[PDB]
C-alpha cells in the first residue's frame, strides 16, 4: 500500500492546499476538504492529521500544516522559515506513516521538493542496526514527476547528514578508526571514481613528525590512523584544494584527566568532526561538484593507560612548536594541530575544520548554532549564507588576540594545551589551534552543541544529530558556482 | 615636583618621539635621546623607562612605547588599536609616577588627547576608601595647551567608568540600594541642573504591581528602592527618551538556591549593570548631550530567610504573567521583568538595558567583550560602532526562538525563570526577557565576564572595571549627533 | 650520612586517580630525589670531606590494567606487610623499601626527603619545611642550617598517637594511609617510623615549598628546589 503526504497552509475562506492537495482533493470530489473540515481544528505548522480509505491506492492519506504560504527568511532568525517549514511538516507525515508500518509514501513537494526530500528523508531516519526490534524501514517517493532533480538533490544533502549521525551514534568499540576510514572510503568510493583515499597507518603517522597526535595516541591499544581522502573534481587537475579537517577521538574517556562517568557513552561522538566533513566531501563526490577538496581527519582513541599522556607533558607539533599539556582531555586540539600542520602542503585555497572541541561552545549557543571562529569575513559570509539556506545554524565567535595571551602560558612550552583561567573556553581553544594556521582564510566550527538532538530541531528523532553536514554541503555547492 | 610621560613610535633610523617628545629632547639639547640610546633596547608598545634629573622641572620623565604610528583601525580585533596602544602607554607610565609618590604629572597628548587623557585617569584610578594604607593621588594634566577640549572629553570617559569601577568595588554593606541611591542622585545633580531624581520606596514599588522584583527582595531585611533618574537634556522636552536599565542587585547570596562559598565576595558587584548604566547618564549630563535619557535601576539584596522566595513559586510579573522562580540564583531575570515593563511607560526611542546576568557569559566571551542580544542590527551596528572607538567590545549574541521554547515550559507558569536545559545559559536567561518587551529596538547586554579585571586590559588596575561604560557614553555622544 | 628521596616521577594517584586540576605540577612528585641529589652534587663539589649516599627510588604512579588495587597487600622488604589502602599514598610505599636498604650501610645519619602529603601544605604551606625526627640533636642542626640560608625548617610530632592510627591490622601489619583523616603528615612520618630502627632519623615533608609563587622573592614563580640549601649548609656544618 501506499501512503500520501499531503501539504496545508495556514489560514479567506478556507486555508490553501498545495498543488498536490488540490488536486487530491478533486480526484476525491470534495471528499478530502470535506473530512479535514469536519474533522477539528485548522492544522498549524506542523502538525498533522490522518485520513483513512479516501482512495483505494492511499488508504492512509496524512495532511501536514506547512504555516503561512508566504514565509521567506527571517532577518531575526537568520535561516529561510519556509523551508524549515515544509522539512518539518513533511518528517512529522512521513512519521505517522511508518507508525502506521506502510512501507512507502508519496510526498508532496510543498512548493519546495529539495526541503520535503530533506524532511522525508531525516524524518525516517533510524540507527536501530544492533537492535533486534527494528523499525519499518518505508520509501519516500515524489508525488508527482515535475522536479525529480530538486527531490533527488534533497535525498543527496538529507543522506549526507544521516551517514554523519550514523558514524556517529555507533558504539566507539565498532566504529573504532580504521573501521570508520573503511566506511568513509567504500562510501566515497561509490560516490565517484575521481577519489583516491588514504587510510595512513603509524608508521607513516610518525615519519611525518606528528608528535601531538602520536601523544594522545599512545594510550590506547587501538592502532590510530590518518586518513587522507581526495576528490578531484575539477577539471583542471592543479587547481587549489579547498581542505576539511575534522577531529577523529572515537572515543574519549578523557585520559588521566578522565571524564566524569555520567553520560560519558556520548563521546563515542567525539569523532563528529571526522563524520561530518567526510559525509559532506562524499556528497559533494555524489554531486559531482567541479571542485577539488581534500579531506583529512586523524583518528585516534583517548584512555588512560600506563603509557598515557600525563597533565604537564611538552609534545612537539609538526611545526616544531611545544605544546605543554595540562589536561589530558584538550586531547582534541593536540590532534588538529599537527592536521592543520599537514593541510597547509596541499597549498589550499581554504582550510575549514571541524570539532566537537568544547562543552564551552554548549554552555554558549548550546544547539541553537555552531560556533564559527574565522580569520577572514570572506569565509564567514560563504558559511553564514549557506546557513540560511540549510535551516541549521552558523554564529560567528571572536578570534581576539585576548585568549591567544590566555594560552601563550610559556612556562616549559611555547603554547599551554588549556587556557590559564576557565572563561571563554571556546575562545581560548580556538586561539590554540590559530597557533598552527598561516593560512589568510580558516574556519575553526565548534560542533560540541550541535552534536545531539533531543527535540531542538523536530525533523530529526532524539540521537546524535549530524550538524551542520548540509550547511558544509550547500558552501561547497555555492562555492563551485 | 612634576613628572613628564613622554612617548616614542616604534622603529630609519631613529624610532619617532611624538612632537612633545621631540620638543623636550631639543629643550634638553638632545639629552633625552642621548639616554635613550645608550639606555638599552628599544621601547615597544606599553613598555616604560624612566630618566632623572634631565631637567629641573621635570626630575622624572618616564618615556613610552606606543607602538606603530601607523596603527588604525583593526579589522579582526574590532577595535581602533591606536587609541587602544596610547590608553595603555599613558597608564603605564602615569603609574611609574605615582610609584615614585610624584603629585602631578604632565601626559604628553600622543596624537590623541582624548585616548591619552582617558589612560591617565583609568591608570591612576583606585579604591582604596576604606585602607589606612592609601595611595598618593597624583594628578593628571594635559602637557600642553593645544586640545584641552579632547583631554577634557577624555577626563569625562575615563571618570564616569571610575565612578562604576567604585560603585561595584564598595562592600555591599556600604553600598546598600538607598546608599547607591544617594551616591548617584548626589552625582546626577552635579553633573546638570536639567536632571530629576526619584529614589521610589517600597510602597511605591507595590502600588505599581511590581511583583516579580518585590519577591526577590523580600528575603532580606534591608528596604529595596526603584531608582528613577532623568536627564532632560533635549531641546524639545517631549523628545522620547532613551531608557536604561540596569539590574542592581546588591549583594547576590543566591537565596535559598545558594552560592557556593567560594569567591562569593565578588557579587557585591551584582549591581554592576545599575552602576554602568547611572554613571554613562553621569557621563552624559556632564558632556550636555542634547537628548533625553532615563535610567532605571531597581536595587535589592538577595538574601536566604524565612521569608526568601522558595524554588517552584509563582510570583506576577507588572504586565500580568506569572514566572515561576525554579532557582532563586536566577534573581536578575525577575527584577528585570518588572523594570523592563516600566520602561515601555516613557514611549521610548530605545531600551538598553545592562546586568551581571550570567556565569554562562563568562564561559562563553570571558572578558573579551561583553554580549549583546538586540532584536535590531540598527542598535546592534551603532553599538558596535561605539565600541569600536573606546576599545570595550561588544560581540552579538543569539535571540532565536530555539531559546525561548526552552523557556516556555509552562507547567505552573507562563514563563520560566531558568532554562530547561544547562545548555545556552545566556541565551535562554536573555529570550526570558524579550518576554517582557514589546519595543522594536530593545539590546540586552550581560556585563557579567567583563565584570572583573585582573590582567586583561591593561591600563585597569586589577578589581571591578566598570566595563561597558564608556560605550554606552560614546553610543550616546554620536546618537545625540 | 644517607640521604634517602622519594622520586616519584609523575604522580597519577593510580587507581586512586588524581583530581585533574593542576595535576601536572606532580611532574614535581620526585622533588625529594631532586632535593637530596642536589645536595650531594654540591657537597663533592664543595670536596666536603664526609662519606655520603644518597638513594632514590624512581618510578610512576599511573593508572593500568596491572596497577596497585586498593586493599592489596604488599611484602616490604623487612618483611612487614603493608596494606595499601589508597594507592595516592605511594611514595610512603617507596620510602619504605628505600629506607630499609639504608640500613645497609651502617649509617651515621639517615634523612629522607619527600613531596609527601597536601597534609603538609594545609599546615605548614611554604613558610616552612616539616621534619619529623626521633633525635633532638638531629633536629638541632637542620634548625642550625636553617637559620643561615633562610630556607626554614618546623619540627613535627612523631607520638605514638599517630603511630596506633596506621597500626590498623585488618589484613596487614601497617595500613599505607591513617584511620581518620586528621593529622595526615603526622600519620604518613609514624607510618615511615616503622621501617627506620636508626636513632638518628629525619624526616622532611617537601610538599609544602615544593611551589614558589611570590612567598620568597628571590625566586621566580615555579618548582622552587627547597631545602636544598639547609641540607647543604647542615653537611658543610657536619664536615667542620
Ligand atoms: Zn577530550
Ligand atoms: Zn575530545
Ligand atoms: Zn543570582
Ligand atoms: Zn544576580
Ligand atoms: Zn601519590
Ligand atoms: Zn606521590
Amino acid at each position: 500500500t501506499k501512503g500520501l503526504v499531503l501539504g496545508i497552509y495556514s489560514k479567506e475562506d478556507e486555508p490553501q492546499f498545495t498543488s498536490a492537495g488540490e488536486n487530491f482533493n478533486k480526484l476525491v470530489s470534495g471528499k478530502l476538504r470535506e473530512i479535514l473540515n469536519i474533522s477539528g481544528p485548522p492544522l498549524k505548522a506542523g502538525k498533522t492529521r490522518t485520513f483513512y480509505g479516501l482512495h483505494e491506492d492511499f488508504p492512509s492519506v496524512v495532511v501536514v500544516g506547512l504555516g503561512k504560504k508566504t514565509a521567506g527568511i527571517d532577518e531575526q532568525e537568520n535561516w529561510h522559515e519556509g523551508k524549515e517549514n515544509i522539512r518539518a511538516a513533511v518528517a512529522a507525515g512521513c512519521r505517522q506513516i511508518q507508525d502506521l508500518e506502510i512501507p512507502s509514501v508519496e510526498v508532496d513537494p510543498c512548493g519546495d521538493a529539495q526541503a520535503a526530500a530533506e524532511g522525508a528523508v531525516l524524518g525516517l531516519y533510524e540507527y536501530d542496526d544492533l537492535k533486534q526490534k527494528r523499525k519499518v524501514v518505508v520509501s519516500a517517493k515524489l508525488h508527482g514527476s515535475e522536479d525529480q532533480e530538486a527531490w533527488q538533490r534533497g535525498v543527496l544533502f538529507a543522506s549526507g547528514q544521516n551517514l554523519a549521525r550514523r558514524l556517529m551514534e555507533t558504539p566507539a568499540n565498532e566504529m573504532t578508526p580504521t573501521k570508520f576510514a573503511e566506511i568513509v572510503e567504500e562510501n566515497l568510493k561509490s560516490a565517484s571514481i575521481k577519489t583516491d583515499v588514504f587510510i595512513r597507518p603509524k608508521s607513516w603517522i610518525e615519519e611525518q613528525e606528528m608528535g601531538s597526535f602520536l601523544s594522545v595516541a599512545k594510550g590506547s591499544e587501538e592502532p590510530p590512523v590518518f586518513l587522507e581522502i581526495h576528490y578531484k573534481g575539477s577539471p583542471n587537475a592543479s587547481e587549489p584544494p579547498l581542505v576539511f579537517v575534522g577531529k577523529g577521538i572515537t572515543f574519549d574517556s578523557g585520559g588521566i584527566s578522565i571524564k566524569a562517568a555520567a553520560n560519558m557513552d556520548l563521546m563515542r561522538a567525539d569523532m563528529g568532526g571526522a563524520a561530518t566533513i567526510c559525509s559532506a566531501i562524499v556528497s559533494a563526490a555524489k554531486l559531482d561538484l567541479p571542485i577539488n577538496i581534500v579531506g583529512l581527519a586523524p583518528l585516534c582513541e583517548n584512555m588512560p593507560s600506563g603509557k598515557a599522556n600525563k597533565p604537564g607533558d611538552v609534545v612537539r607539533a609538526r611545526n616544531g612548536k611545544t605544546i605543554q599539556v595540562d589536561n589530558t582531555d584538550a586531547e582534541g586540539r593536540l590532534i588538529l594541530a599537527d592536521a592543520l600542520c599537514y593541510a597547509h602542503t596541499f597549498n589550499p585555497k581554504v582550510i575549514i575544520n571541524a570539532a566537537t572541541l568544547t562543552g564551552a561552545m554548549d554552555i554558549a549557543l548550546g544547539s541553537g548554532a555552531t560556533g564559527v571562529f574565522t580569520n577572514s569575513s570572506w569565509l564567514w559570509n560563504k558559511l553564514f549564507e549557506a546557513s540560511i539556506e540549510t535551516g541549521d545554524r552558523v554564529w560567528r565567535m571572536p578570534l581576539f588576540e585576548h585568549y591567544t595571551r590566555q594560552v601563550i602560558d610559556c612556562q616549559l612550552a611555547d603554547v599551554n594545551n588549556i587556557g590559564k583561567y576557565r572563561s571563554a573556553g571556546a575562545c581560548t581553544a580556538a586561539a590554540f589551534l590559530k597557533e598552527f594556521v598561516t593560512h589568510p582564510k580558516w574556519a575553526h566550527l565548534d560542533i560540541a552543541g550541535v552534536m545531539t538532538n533531543k527535540d531542538e530541531v523536530p525533523y530529526l528523532r532524539k540521537g546524535m544529530a549530524g550538524r551542520p553536514t548540509r550547511t558544509l554541503i550547500e558552501f561547497l555547492f555555492r562555492f563551485s558556482q
